[PDB]
RNA sequence: ACAU
DNA sequence: CGATGT
């Protein structure tokens, strides 16, 4: 079992959880970032987790790239295969944003199609993902 | 327990 | 140490 290096990976960074997050995308390979999300002032770190994969499915389908995606987010992965984003965060007016986000990337995924693998990275056996944010 |  | 999740 071994890394897929023409792939892309995603990763959350938060400030508290739920705080602030926010995500990006890097080529596995090369480590060259190719999306960064604004930060999000209240959100959890399993909604970034999937709005990244989502991200990623979006950016893939629009440069026509058949590429799969790594995340480390058991959950996220789960999510977006279920098509439904199943967090606890209460909903209020803070945290209105990221539920926005949220509900919307689901609506995306209701509404598009993909054939992208999404891909388990292997953290005990290759170390931190390349998106990593280091905190 | 596993993944963050 | 605490929080988010299956
Ligand atoms: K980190
Ligand atoms: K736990
Ligand atoms: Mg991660
Ligand atoms: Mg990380």
């Amino acid at each position: 079992e071994e890394i897929i290096w023409e792939s892309l990976s995603v990763d959350v960074g938060s400030q508290g959880n739920p705080g602030i997050v926010e995500y990006k995308g890097v080529d596995t390979k090369t480590g060259e970032v190719l999306f960064e999300r604004e930060p999000i002032p209240i959100g959890t770190n399993n909604m970034g987790e999937f709005l990244a994969i989502v991200h990623g499915l979006r950016y893939l389908k629009e440069r026509n790239s058949r590429k799969p995606i790594y995340s480390d987010s058991q959950t996220a992965i789960k999510w977006v295969k279920d098509k439904k984003a199943k967090s606890t965060l209460v909903r209020n007016e803070e945290t209105a944003l990221i539920w926005k986000l949220v509900d919307e990337a689901e609506e995306w995924l209701n509404t598009h199609t993909y054939e992208t693998p999404i891909l388990k990275w292997q953290t005990d056996k290759w170390g931190e993902i390349k998106a990593d944010y280091g905190r």
